[PDB]
């Protein structure tokens, strides 16, 4: 191995389907190119600015071989640090550098880490509908394709909650009722168990919709239905309330997709407040920190379920699968099918086979962006009105 | 009072002196204009992008009267939240809205809060030199001008060391203790002495240093640890009476909640725009009151005089406010931000007109466009070549 000098950096936003995806490209003097995911779907232009104006200058001419030093240097380079815009930008680079290292080694990414500790990683997918019948229909399809874990969400029929007790002139927003949500959800679990027994594992994402006292009552009522895990039962700033849950309930808990400051998870994990960490790899700054985080969780008996939503590149997904077959405490990989356009833009993206995702076996991450195709699907501004989540009295709730 | 509708929003970067400063402007239908600080000097274009591309579209047409609802809404609007780019963008808007509210009420900002709880806020300034005599000169000058609080600041490597800004922890520690020793010998207790460790130490070093410096009775020692290692303060608190300030780096509430609940510091040092502006600053000041912690907000040169006036407003209102850091502005800076206050005999007085009291002269600001700076100091390295938190 000789020094590997960074010659250029790029950032490309593309929307082949429903979401703005962000890819970072790292070129080297030697012609070895790396690709990484920097997807913060809500603020893509900020991430691109961060990469283009601030990360490029400090990277050009640097030795890409030393991923650790570059990561430590990048993370503190603005003095102020730890946020979704900065971390995603850094993640894109970090992943590209790891991709370059794997390509230089002639190895699949996970082989650099120490190779596999499992054969493939189990997968769950999303069945979301506004009627139970709509969920049943989705579940049947997934069961036939070989899935044994399914994330199930029952929304309000026609988007609107029933007889919302709201005010005379409600402030504009995306309204919902916490109590009806909890009942719909418990009805959902009850119905699924009556209809499917233990045919598959059921996951549900509370998505930080509840107040702490509501969270604790929900945990106890849902326990009988034995969810594979209940996700984000509280927002990141109220996780101390988990202690009251852990003392009186056996419910399995997942949390963390929102995290982008280590202080959000450190106490959480050291006190065993959750069973599955859910961090979005690019939100925490890339592969480098994800490895360390995996290892910390291992010490405290916490398993891993990285956030793998549709708002993420297949490059990001492939990286997570590499991480998932290597880290001994990885549990399951979230997955939503990519459309034709997405496959065109990121060729060779793996899809689950009989409920399993298999790591890429060529050199590198195994997935890149086809920039000619991406040019055909440029960024498009999206409001994400769902983030303006309001309760019936008009108040914002964490979305 | 009627609905106050937001008509337009601007984000202006200007560098009339040594630092890229960032200002948010909120215009209303009723022609009342608000100004706020969004200064993240290291990444100004990222904040501007945040404001122009993402905040503006969600704020136009909204009723500016309801700052609390707009703050809550803004903070979660990207789903992912906290962090310096988003929080500064939001802060510029939040401050502008408070400016608008104060102007509509025809009161100085602090009067909206509930009025004063002190007459003015005491001030410290900076004396930094590479020689003791150098510090002596600066101190004499400040003492002359009425200050009673002054922050004072005074190679074995490898064959081909990686490019960076290098320093030695042990030399820095030895030097600083020597600085304190000399100052007490020369000036006794003529003034309070402050020092900023600026997260340069490892935890074992920090504790050793805390014990050694205790005898010299600093007003506070600042940022003795990085925000991620503050649990190590327990060992310092159990055996040292040294006063500690910390937090200018904070931009996520989990960084301070436990710190304050466990009485691990004596002065909170948050940078108001980093935490999301006035709205959150009030709540944090209150939290600190409950636990007996005082406030010393971060007021560096890389902050607009608008941000500074806001801080003085907070400082005369919040009962547990302790002191305001201050560095003198240059002629240019004064031209871009007219009517900025300067200390009088070591005190800063809040503005007494309606609003924050300081605005941006948009004309003069254009004379000083954004200019890129590498900030090579943030690439801080120890002799073996390893990065250390800058
Ligand atoms: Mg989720
Ligand atoms: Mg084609
Ligand atoms: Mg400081």
């Amino acid at each position: 191995l000789k020094e590997t000098i960074i010659s250029d950096i790029h950032c490309i936003i593309t929307k082949p389907d429903r979401h703005n995806l962000i890819t970072v490209v790292v070129e080297t003097n030697e012609g070895v190119t790396g690709f990484g995911c920097a997807t913060f779907q809500q603020r893509p232009l900020a991430v691109k600015t961060m990469v283009d104006e601030y990360l490029k200058p400090i990277l050009i001419g640097k030795n890409a071989n030393n991923i650790e030093d570059l990561w430590q240097m990048m993370m503190v380079n603005a003095y102020w640090r730890n946020g979704p815009v900065i971390n995603n930008a850094i993640s894109g680079v970090d992943m590209a550098l790891w991709d370059i290292k794997a390509k230089l080694a002639g190895m699949p990414l996970h082989q650099l880490f120490g190779g596999k500790s499992r054969d493939a990683i189990p997968v769950y997918t999303h069945a979301t509908s506004d009627t139970m019948e709509g969920i049943y229909d989705l579940v049947e399809g997934f069961l036939e394709k070989g899935y044994k874990h399914i994330r199930c969400q029952l929304g309000f029929y026609g988007g609107v909650p029933t007889d919302l007790h709201t005010t005379q002139n409600p402030t504009e927003g995306s309204y919902y009722d916490q109590d009806q949500y909890m009942d719909n959800t418990l009805t959902m679990f009850k119905s699924l168990r009556e209809k499917y027994g233990n045919q598959f594992h059921i996951l549900h994402d509370v998505h930080e919709r509840l107040f702490p006292n509501q969270a604790i009552q929900f945990a106890k009522e849902v326990e009988q239905y034995k969810p594979y895990f209940i996700e984000d039962i509280l927002p990141p700033n109220q996780t101390e309330w988990l202690d009251n849950i852990r003392s009186q309930s056996s419910v399995s808990l997942g949390l963390g997709e929102l995290f982008n400051n280590p202080e959000e998870w450190k106490s959480l994990i050291a006190n065993r407040r959750i069973d599955f960490i859910r961090c979005h790899v690019s939100q925490i700054g890339g592969i480098t920190p994800a490895l360390k985080l995996g290892h910390l969780c291992q010490n405290f008996g916490v398993r891993i379920a990285w956030h793998c939503p549709p708002d993420m590149t297949p490059i990001g997904a492939a990286v997570n699968t590499h991480l998932n077959v290597h880290l001994h405490n990885a549990a399951i990989q979230e997955h939503v099918e990519y459309n034709g356009n997405t496959h065109k833009v990121f060729p060779n993206a793996a899809e689950p086979i009989n409920g399993y995702l298999y790591a890429s076996e060529i050199a590198g991450i195994g997935v890149e962006i086809d920039r000619e195709a991406a040019a055909e699907f440029p960024v498009m501004y999206r409001p994400h009105e769902w983030t303006q989540s309001r309760l019936p009295d008009g108040a914002i709730h964490t979305p």
